[PDB]
């Protein structure tokens, strides 16, 4: 029932303007955000998976506003361990 | 609480740049800058609304003379959530 | 020794996709993702040779409908040189 | 205490440019910065004279090894941006 | 003194499987592997000079079917210096 | 006289080639190497003018038969004071 969900630009700027507009719905989580280098910055949140999908919507969309989106991904998860598969 | 600006540009002597001109004002804090590779360099920047916008206007405006600027940004009021990121 | 999986994509969303497929498909360890540059991730798994190749072929599988995978590989008997190469 | 800077495409150019600044005024070498695509920043620090002709100097210099992107000289900079460089 | 090999490729997938392919014989030394950017990833063995030229031929045909090999080289006596370079 | 040698190579192969022939051909030491990303490695070394121009033509020279060359230079210096102009 609990999803993991990511937006990941290219530039800090549209990441931090993803991370925010999905966290507006106080039925998401933030967990962090992750550099891999080549200005490539991916942002991590979790909740219940229907507010997950509606967060990483609306995460995506203002940040393509802003700079460049490359991704947008939800991964429902199991009920423990949820976050056992991120980095760092 | 206190609004967020930012100013990212390609090259950190704009970026450097940017953040002079966003310091400029007394009512503006500069919390600092971040690397993300490619050259790019985000500059970052709290205080209240209307000293950020006009703050993050004259960072944009100052960098971009000096190369290039690749977003430019204010968030009035960030959520709790978001100051993990800074 | 304990076999290693490898999926490596462009994009940090692609390879946690492949991560959860990998360690959901199969009883595998997930040792960690390793940054190199040009977008390219690489997430790596341990486990027995079957385990192994049963996730890494999930991993990949699922990552290529979030991003291009740019490699997939089975080493079923890493060497304890290439063990210290690994992030562990 | 003026701000100076030469941004080149390459490390050899940047050395470069750090040899002409040094060598034609009255500056101190801050140190390297490096941001990804290739991009390295030399940076250096004395009166806004002095600055200046080794920015330019140095410029020029790392023209004739690479590839220049950015030049810039800050006479005042603000004590924050002191904390950044 | 014992010779100097480099598999150099892009991706580290590729990377691994040189270096596994590598140190499969005796002989051959895994030294480290080095990451420098844009994908780029350098596997280093020491060893005797025919072992190295055999073991980083191998480390190529093993990485080239997984990604890209980038450089292929062997120093058979490498000057001193170049020892306060490696990992 | 003493100057600064450096060649700069995409791939850090080739600036093993480059350090290597450079010390083997000339009175020259080895400083080091510095990565800055992006693949790009310089190669430095120290030694009289003479030697170092040398070194550096050896250097890029074998450096191009094994990878990418991106710059070689010769920095003539002062008396005292030699390597503070370096790097890291």
């Amino acid at each position: 029932q609990e999803a993991l969900g990511m937006v990941e630009t290219k530039g800090l700027t549209a990441a931090i303007e993803a991370a925010d507009a999905m966290v507006d719905s106080a039925n998401v989580m933030l967990v962090g955000y992750e550099k891999i280098g080549s200005g490539l910055v991916t942002v991590i949140v979790r909740g219940d998976v229907g507010a997950v999908k509606a967060a990483t919507d609306a995460g995506a969309a203002a940040a393509r506003n802003v700079g460049e989106v490359k991704a947008v991904h939800v991964i429902p998860r199991p009920h423990t361990d949820v976050e056992k598969i991120l980095p760092k």
